[PDB]
């Protein structure tokens, strides 16, 4: 039997590294192989979170600056602060209560909370944990069925998702070592998607491969066509691919490389997010993942072209040890030290950071 | 007496490095280094590996693909994958069977097989192991004598040899320190050679020596005038090379530094395949090798300019533990990748891996 | 009950890192902690040291150098070399004598001592222990009420302070993970600031948010309004930072990232003084710390564009074994290395060292 | 007692690391620590050997070389190679024979020896030894008496000094703290410097602060006036030094940072060679040192624009082990070396490496 953590309040912790290696005790080891490592020789993944020191916050003076304020206003939507959850599977790996633990913790804090298509949980316990004034956004695996991909839409629409997230950089699965070293497969069904996967002993190559490979910005229009919800693409680290997305009807763009889990001797997110800032010019909103563990690098984001910064592993450690007081401990880490960040920089707003000029470090 | 390894049949491995430590089981000690170890502080020898990284691979999205195919045409050939098996001296070192396993391995894979002028076995059994329809190619360590040379030339042509590789970067043996320090000397015959070298009992450098130091554009005209055959100048990472070598009337460049075995201080072989593609401008085709460890790797240097990529050590290691069997696994382990990162960086086709554009890495 | 050194005399040490381990053995856990570590993951505090080796100094022969002079006259002051000491808190931390042998050192050594705001001794004990004749200047912590900092700089005045320092990088303090580890609170009171904050008991992070957080340009034309004295602005790293200063009426910048205990992810300090160097155009004096632990280190800074080079954490660990003996023996330490880099580059004064060219490291 | 090595013999080595090793057996432990260690934190004594893979040579085909020559024509003599022994102070540290044994075995391999004027044995010894052709140079370390500086020049004539070599680099020793922790002192007396320097008992600081500290073109004159000899200046890393030394009439210029000795966070020598280089314009002769462990080091150099690459540390270690036997057997290590590097990167000649061209390694 798969048992994961248990318990249900605040647990001690310095910085995103000890809570790391504290959640080992508590979360199996195949899981915790699952939800730790990544794809080949961990170029990429070291990489992410190295990237943040590649630009070199000014901590500027005389700015006239207290109590920053990390309020964003983001569509119809008051955020505590411009950090979102990520869209991670299997939630029921980290801790009993899964996503309807990390959705409660997530409303709480009160920001934007991405539902995973491979959840351990129905959208529908997703959207109730969370309450209804929750932001949640659907993340999508799409079906090769276009009619398993209208239900899953329809059902995103009854549970008020707010934006559709189609992952494109996981078509197929990266070259996941650790996980063939263990033997992982999901302990969990998937019932989001349980029209084409039962997720149950099924491998992680097993699962993507099980989800539609042929993405093309015919998909961006399906899901404009059947749901009238924004669509973010996400996985995008290059020109071509905002262009690509556009050109179909997106309306943001979410800058990943799905925390080093993908493709082995790629480039670090935080270094394609020059890049995609300056092919978007502003025409839609960017969110931001990969390596972030601390708020120098949620700022060094939003100087270099976010408007979000989303959050993956540390938010799963902190559920997997303290439950919804776990995850939204976690979320109040990272405000925490955004508000120190903004304060030594001499930024009053988060609009304010959006303008901070960052110096690119010639002896990296 | 010299024992190598036995066993014929499937081999357990995750990636070529755990590969290359469980082959330390089965090769001699003597042997092992010979095969493993490379020329002075080994400088050259690690840049080769780490200078994949120097060029970043952009995982594209929305690229409409699936199922992408590695088959690989080249001249009137058909082969599984743009990836084949280098000229490796003494197989006997590594195998019993030796290059007869070796040579029915990759004929069994389905793709170019180079043999080596110091193999255990003649050229006869080479083409009798891979059988009439395996593309064989011929490498060639030329006399002093052009009487044996044009000997060497009709065997090859008797056996059906598709082209001719003029290894021109061994003139001599490398400063190869543990060697030396195994005071190491070949344990078997290398028949191809016979009328000037016995290999019994030699050392590595008095075998080199043994070859034509003096190797100029004169040699490439001799083979064209003798064997009819397409020659290829192994060892090119210079534009000058490039010009001297099709000058003299080379239909091919293969672009290596001997797995960084020769000359320690000079530049990685995929750094140098740069301004070899940009020399040759498309005018005959590039073979690349040195440093090969992944699917990335193989992806990189195409996209780089190179039609084919040649694999050492590895497919040394797999032929040590498993034979035919254990060589063809090694090559679908490589193929496998390449199918997974085809797929991640939107590739359908060789073709379109050929239109890829690598980000130079400015953080190396 | 907090113990500290008590050693008045010569102490034994080669270079500042067998100091700074020395001093493990005489200052309390805590105490050692709060000096001697730094800000989140430490990126910014290791890169002040590597930083001088960013530009090279060149061993300049045949120029007609002997017995090189450290004398430098600044403003109407004689100093014994272009070495000062940082205003650095609590020095009850490192000796039982506290600010009374560290003024008794440097007034004997023969330089400017900056007092800091939160002292464990009053100014008007520092004034006596220097003596009248000893070049002191005031380093300010402002409070929120302006009644309180007329007092503050009235106080200055009285004990005959040269300059005002305006610390402007520590509006509040940085993410210091080792106080957090040890619990640690200050053990002793802070006269200077008794106004506003009693010290005893508090942490780190208290005593910063206790002093002004909203400093602006308006805060550099109140010192002058109210003290008449010369505005030095301590935490200048950029231009924009450098022209808000002197837009305000500052007669001094002083280069700093408060030894990397403040913004990590920040730059260097020394990379950071070529900026503030272009934009100063030696319009005002400049003043740079953090890092600094060897004689060719303060050559480098002056020939960037320093008039003065200011000492922390050495001087402090200096103080805690030998006492006014220990500090004026670190003192002697970088003068007598300034020395030997002077004869070694070939400047015979000061003034010929601001002279002098470093060649840019292209290889870090 | 100061005892030395005694063995007059063959010495079994691999390459200069296992050789420097093996020379803590014989050397005492003051000794092998005033040998081996350099200045400061050893950043230039460590990038002196890393400095040569800035540059990469690249193992050219198809150059219709074999047999290549190390023979070198300089002025009116004929060297074995393009490789001279650097002056070294105080063989007798190393070898009981001192420099008879190295005077004695440079001479039997055929090439330039430079006598320090802190050696253990007369110049009339070193004469004695290498026998009447054996080409010499005197190294002067300079008085600040002139009577004492006209005697040691016309002591360097009578000897048969082909030139004078002016070390303009040690005007004061670095600060070598190997030597500090050791309490190192010489143990013989230093009979060519005898006028002024005792040597027995006396501190490295000490001797060199005996000699003359306020070197300038006045030097270079005076040793032009009074000996009739071509000068070189020895420590030139810069263009402005060229100009320097040329203007005042030196007919050779010696590129080297003293082994790392001297002036720490300084270029690495080769890095220094390629300024040297361009600003000299092959007016004179350049001799280059620092950090030379491979023959890759001496062609690399040779192709940056040296006529001679001069040997120190190696050389002292083989005299330690063999006496005249074992300091021929490292320049034989050397030569061998050279030979491999010219026949694999092409060159049938010194004056062909002088023609090389070396790629930039961008990714260092
Ligand atoms: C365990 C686990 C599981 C998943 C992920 C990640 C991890 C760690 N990620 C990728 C995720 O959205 C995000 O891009 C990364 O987690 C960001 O990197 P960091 O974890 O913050 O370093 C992911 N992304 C997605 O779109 N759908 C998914 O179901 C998952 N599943
Ligand atoms: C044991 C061994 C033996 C040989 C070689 C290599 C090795 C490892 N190589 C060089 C070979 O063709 C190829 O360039 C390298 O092996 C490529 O580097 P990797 O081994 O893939 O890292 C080689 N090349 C050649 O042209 N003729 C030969 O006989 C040999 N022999
Ligand atoms: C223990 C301790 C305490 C303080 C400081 C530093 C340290 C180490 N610093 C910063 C100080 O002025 C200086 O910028 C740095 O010490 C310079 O870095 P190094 O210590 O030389 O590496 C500091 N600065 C300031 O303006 N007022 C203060 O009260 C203190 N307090
Ligand atoms: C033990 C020892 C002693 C001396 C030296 C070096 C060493 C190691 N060197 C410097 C020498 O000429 C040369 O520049 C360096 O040795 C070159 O560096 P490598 O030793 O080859 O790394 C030196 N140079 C000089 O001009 N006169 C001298 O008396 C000495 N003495």
């Amino acid at each position: 039997v798969y048992q994961a953590g248990t318990h249900e309040g605040m647990i001690d912790f310095i910085n995103m590294e000890d809570l790391e290696l504290a959640a080992t005790q508590v979360i199996p080891s195949g899981g915790y192989g699952y939800i730790s490592s990544g794809a080949g020789d961990l170029f990429t993944y070291r990489e992410n979170q190295k990237a943040f020191n590649h630009q070199l916050v000014i901590p500027h003076v005389l700015k006239d600056v207290e109590l920053p304020d990390t309020t964003t206003y983001f569509s119809d939507e008051t955020l505590a602060a411009p950090i979102i959850m990520a869209p991670v599977a299997a939630h029921g790996l980290a801790h009993e209560q899964a996503e309807k633990a990390s959705a409660k913790g997530v409303s709480e804090f009160g920001t934007i909370y991405t539902a995973s298509s491979y959840a351990s949980c129905t959208l529908e316990e997703i959207r109730a944990a969370g309450g209804p004034e929750a932001p949640q956004w659907f993340q999508f695996y799409m079906s090769k069925d276009d009619g398993i991909n209208l239900d899953i839409l329809e059902m995103a629409k009854r549970n008020g998702a707010k934006a559709v997230v189609l992952t494109a950089d996981a078509t197929v699965g990266g070259n996941r070592e650790t996980d063939r070293r263990n033997g992982f497969t999901f302990p969990l069904p998937m019932p989001i998607v349980q029209a084409y996967q039962s997720g149950v002993g099924q491998t992680m190559d097993a699962v993507y491969k099980s989800s539609k490979q042929k993405l093309s910005p015919k998909d961006i229009e399906f899901i404009t066509t059947h749901s009238e919800l924004p669509v973010y693409v996400k996985g995008v680290q290059s020109e071509d691919d905002v262009y690509r997305s556009l050109d179909a009807g997106a309306q943001g763009i979410w800058v990943s490389n799905h925390g080093g889990r993908q493709l082995d001797g790629g480039p670090a997110s935080f270094d394609s997010l020059r890049y995609v800032a300056e092919a978007v010019d502003k025409r839609v909103p960017i969110v931001f993942d990969s390596g972030v563990r601390r708020g120098q690098h949620i700022f060094k984001a939003i100087a270099s072209g976010a408007d979000l910064v989303a959050i993956g592993r540390p938010a799963i450690y902190g559920l997997s040890l303290g439950g919804s007081t776990g995850i939204k401990q976690v979320f109040d880490f990272f405000k925490t030290e955004l508000e120190m960040v903004m304060q030594l920089a001499g930024t009053q707003t988060v609009e304010d950071i959006k303008n901070a000029k960052l110096r690119e470090n010639r002896f990296m």
